[PDB]
């Protein structure tokens, strides 16, 4: 990386503002013959918490989390795109329209920041930017590819699916994206689900005592006793009975089999946890389930909260463990047995890179 | 009321810390015979936004947050009890903790409340207060009463079900209550749903077509096309599919039947909205579903929402209406008929008036 890398190569700041809060980061690239951009390098990352939808849509707040998120970047004289996802997606149009008039206003009041877009941006969107990201960080976008790459991105809010599928004229338009990128055509089915992200499918599941650790104080005042394919049953009724995950991706996935499946979002975060056991930076849902089983569910709460001090969300990876199966082998129909790559977590991989592929027309 | 009622009578203050906002009650009451409270009266109400488990918990956000509450009230020096419900529960307690120790410090770097409690209450808890809070109201305590009441209370982010029930061996202990009021023994069942409340349930169904007027923008980028019967179906599969709510309620209610049904929290503003018409402050399960599909889900929402400009709660009055049918005959198995009285949303009723009634915790 240069010194002074935005006097010496074009910049962007793409800041994904998800359910769970705000990341900025700012990019560095070149670009080919095409003017698309190659060389994409991060030189500048900075999450604030919590999510924008989730604080008071008045100018002093909004004006404070905008400083907050922004004023110590070391460039500031580039184009922006904000863009947010599913937190608000849970708001109304008429509610979503205080926040971005306030943002806007903020940007046009100041003279270095250049904003682009600040927007909600659809899942299907967001599903085509998760598959844009993951697939540059594998440099496969500059071929032609012999095996078909799935991606997975598991949120607080949504979880988006997206991989190759021919266009297929009984589906939604909405729910393809022909990308054409470096010289070549590619065609993508895009799903997001609402709700189905960890923080909102979590809070159907809080007194079920199956889905947490022994002796875990529930907030209705029973206790745990956990269980995960007990927990994951409780689970695949919200995936099938209530949001019929495997009637819409099954057949799609029978018909256009994905050779890789990739995740980014929260897998990475579960199982970096000391409690399992992985190599490669790839796990199996059947492994994940039942090293949640035994790990987890069927432990005593007081020894875990005790033996792991650093895992903020332990609480919650006995329902994790199971949900994520339940997502995966009951709703999108993986095998169990099936390898699952996640991108390392201190990598912190979001779609960001996504924008700075596709932003132009 | 006299000009300084807490010079002549006990006065306290209960805060109900709910998901969207802070309610301060203060009441005044005297006492019967055995020190139970009587005449109790509110005497100040002040409504505050956000919800606390919505703010950033540091020293300076919970000041400005305690004193905007607090310090314009025309009363103080009385013992201050804050109970938070659902919007807490949704936290753990590690998480939790780090609210409660901010808000105690508030409370002993100054002079003019006297802290007696600050904590999460279950929703057990709650529901049992729900009961008691709308009991005192309609004058049923005092003495043994010959129809069996029932209280649900429909909130942003819980929902709770409360009647009475002989203490049953069968039963958890933590879904059964018994006190003593009146000098009279009260047994009541209790059940709160946390997945079950308005804003859970609602992040289920935002991109059901069913659940919205006709072209309303999905955030899917899908186009609604309202049929509330069609969302009540949806809707009943998170109350039965995932919650069993109608296996765990309606053999309980099938052998302790409820004579008159009340409900507080959201059923009321929404039946009082300028959308929905209903006489002598009650409905029926029936009514509400067709006023809502007709009014609501079958309109053409660019059209409708020009009409009704003042409502910014409009968009959901498909859902709403919807859900409230499926948790109630669905879920709880009241028959589509029955009278549903609902509190008059200008009072503002919540369950704070147990508090005053009922000092102990679960």
């Amino acid at each position: 990386m240069d010194t002074n890398p935005c006097e010496k190569h074009s910049c962007i700041a793409v800041i994904d503002a998800g359910s769970t809060g705000s990341r900025l980061h700012i990019y560095s690239y070149d670009t080919d013959d095409t003017n698309t951009p190659i060389h994409i390098e991060e030189i500048w990352n900075k999450k604030i918490k919590p999510g924008f939808a989730s604080i008071q849509p008045n100018s002093v707040t909004i004006d404070a989390y905008l400083t907050m998120l922004l004023a110590d970047a070391p460039i500031h004289n580039i184009p922006v795109y904000f863009y947010a996802t599913a937190g608000m997606r849970l708001l109304p149009q008429s509610q979503q329209k205080k926040y971005y008039d306030e943002l806007d206003y903020w940007f046009r009041q100041q003279s270095q920041w250049q904003l682009v877009e600040a927007k909600t941006i659809t899942g299907n969107d967001e599903a085509l930017f998760d598959w844009l990201a993951v697939n540059y960080k594998l440099d496969t976008l500059k071929s032609v590819q012999n095996k078909s790459v799935g991606v997975m991105d598991m949120g607080g809010a949504s979880v988006q699916i997206v991989f190759p599928m021919p266009k297929n004229a009984e589906i939604s338009k909405h729910n393809q994206v022909e990308l054409n990128i470096y010289g070549q055509n590619i065609n993508l089915y895009v799903h997001s689900f609402l709700g189905l992200g960890q923080t909102e499918m979590s809070h159907q599941f809080l007194n079920s005592p199956s889905c947490f650790a022994n002796d875990y104080p529930l907030p209705d005042g029973e206790s745990g006793q956990g269980n995960a394919p007990s927990c994951k049953e409780e689970v695949t009724s919200l995936m099938n009975s209530v949001h019929k995950v495997n009637q819409q991706i099954q057949p799609l996935l029978a018909l256009n089999p994905v050779n890789e499946w990739y995740s980014i979002g929260g897998i990475s975060n579960l199982a970096s946890s000391q409690l399992f056991h992985f190599e490669n930076s790839e796990l199996t849902n059947q492994s994940l389930l039942q090293q949640g089983d035994n790990q987890i569910c069927h432990q005593q709460w007081d020894i875990l909260n005790g033996q792991y001090p650093d895992d903020e969300y332990l609480y919650q990876y006995c329902l994790l463990s199971s949900y994520y199966y339940a997502l995966m082998v009951d709703g999108y129909g993986i095998n169990p047995n099936q390898t699952i790559h996640y991108i390392p977590p201190e990598q912190n991989l979001d779609w960001t890179i996504g924008v700075v592929l596709h932003r132009a027309l």
